[PDB]
């Protein structure tokens, strides 16, 4: 109530696209967007780029790190759509949501519900026909996925950073601890808590989990985490894990746990992921990071021989699949490398 | 019910008498769990020293690496097998009265059961010299402690699978895997009636032992349907839970609270290198090259300051659960490695 606001999360605009069918058989009264518009449109409106929010993330996050004038995604030079997911607090979520759809009553949201949401929203109020590129992390990757494989001819450029197409068993196994670690707290209440800070020794677990494969065996080898200001791995978990969780509702994580659990694009061809990523017309860079542990290097590049006329460029972190926030400088330096190839490629 | 001869046997219960632990508790009793193979010879040098690993008897030890077409040859050698204090074959907090019942279970350490093994071997069996220590995992933990503690004592040292100092990543590793039982209710501070009443918590600890124990490219290749599982969902029930689930969480937790301080450098007072120099044995660093927790690099890190080592690692995307014998190729590389070691001159 306190964390999800525009006082550390703007700017942002709440947009209403109406009622939203869900793939689950449940149907929002009204969807609700928080987007963030960096750059503006040219004349034919083609200079747009979609930007997907992440696992636990914002749009605050994106436009941080990725978004700036000296950036491959430069605004001065293209219109960066940022949207949030549905669930992550900011948009239509179950800590912000009234009626039956108010904490653990929140329906079930997967990642075609989430690029349903958007592709109404880039048609209905912006008026766009194509994006020059969609480009998003973990979570923000799926969604890439499913934009390029749901809606072929609306996307000419796609970037998958540290995702997949298709979750596998193991990542699935992941999530589902990463779960547990938050029901397992009695305060949990079944999601009847009134306060997010009541449920903290399961948003404590949940920040250790993450200390364990978000990163890498070498990022704690080689003193990373004491090059970044913290003398030890417990002071490493305290004052930058567990910081980052805390002031975060649990049944937002759950929801985007869920969501995250069943990311397939192999749904719309009933299981055959190879004749799915076939039907990829967009100019696709696979980029997992090195070092990460849960969304591996083999298995995006298992993905990537799939895509037709797709580049797998893979980039080097010992920070693993956490270096998403920025922590080496090196790896954004390489990424920055690689969207302004992919940028100036023809489509 | 589980820890019994049945499916552990065969096995003799060795008393040693008293043991001074490091925590500053004392054990009345002490009693080693000791399986033998082969026989010893007239000198007494074909000794060879196995420790068991984590939640491991004596029974997997001989089921996977003892046999005749084996490097460990019970032909040639007499195979020492010793059970871990508090693994419920030896002395445990499932079988041990007084005040050592239970969550009563004093603090054990690597260097208690090094300390007890030493006493075992020389009062009991009258060996002089072993001509090779070697284990897996916890088992490795030992082995680098016994060629600190009796340089003399071990003329081979085979590591596989561990570490001399344990990391801040490996600690972490086990703190979770810890928490998974003691978060369920039923655990009551150990003070429960039944190792099966606390099934939510096993369960919670065999799936986090999928996520570690192998690798991502172990299931990718569908390397877990080679084994009968035609799913991952199939799997972590039929072989990781079936695993973890008629075991005790106290013995369990005594395992993993000696496992998270496994360092060699308290006997230099923090000083690996000092530590490690002490080695005059030939010891052969043996990582795993898919270990999550117990990495090459790692192990490699700390090949570089035992004198007269090799560094010979395994290849296995098997992960650190390879351990099971569940990869072929892994046994035929380890035997080999073996062998050399045993055919190295003293």
């Amino acid at each position: 109530n306190s964390y999800y606001t525009e006082e550390n999360h703007g700017p942002f605009e709440l947009i209403n696209i109406g009622p939203l069918p869900l793939e689950e058989g449940r149907c929002m009264p009204e969807c609700l967007l928080a987007v963030a518009v960096h750059g503006a449109l040219n004349a034919d409106k083609s200079n747009a780029i979609l930007v997907p929010t992440w696992y636990s993330g914002t749009s605050k996050a994106m436009e941080q790190i990725y978004i700036g004038e000296g950036r491959a995604l430069d605004p001065s030079k293209y219109c960066i759509i940022v949207v949030n997911q549905i669930g992550n607090g900011l948009s239509s979520s179950a800590s912000n949501t009234g009626g039956s759809l108010a904490g653990p009553g929140f329906a079930n949201v997967r990642i075609g519900d989430d690029v349903s949401a958007q592709h109404t929203l880039l048609t209905e109020y912006f008026g766009i026909e194509s994006l020059a590129l969609v480009v998003g992390g973990s979570m923000g990757a799926q969604q890439t996925y499913e934009w390029a494989v749901r809606y072929p001819d609306f996307v000419k450029r796609a970037a998958a950073i540290a995702g997949t197409a298709r979750n596998s068993e193991h990542d699935f196994l992941f999530t589902e601890i990463l779960i547990e670690a938050i029901t397992t707290d009695p305060a949990f209440q079944a999601g009847l808590y009134r306060s997010s800070s009541a449920v903290a020794a399961g948003l404590e677990r949940h920040a250790k989990l993450w200390t364990l494969m978000g990163w890498s065996p070498e990022f704690f080898r080689t003193g990373r985490h004491k090059a970044l200001g913290f003398e030890s791995m417990q002071m490493f978990v305290d004052g930058f894990m567990k910081r980052y969780f805390a002031p975060m509702d649990p049944n937002n994580l759950l929801t985007m746990a869920w969501k995250w659990q069943r990311g397939d694009v192999s749904r719309h061809t009933g299981g055959d992921l190879a004749k799915a990523l076939g039907r990829i017309k967009a100019k696709t860079y696979v980029m997992p990071i090195s070092h990460d542990q849960f969304f591996t290097v083999d298995d995006c590049l298992s993905e990537q021989k799939m895509i037709p006329n797709s580049e797998f460029r893979p980039l080097r972190s010992i920070d693993g699949h956490l270096g998403l926030f920025g922590t080496d400088a090196q790896m954004l330096d390489q990424l920055d490398a690689h969207l302004a190839e992919l940028l100036s490629s023809p489509a």
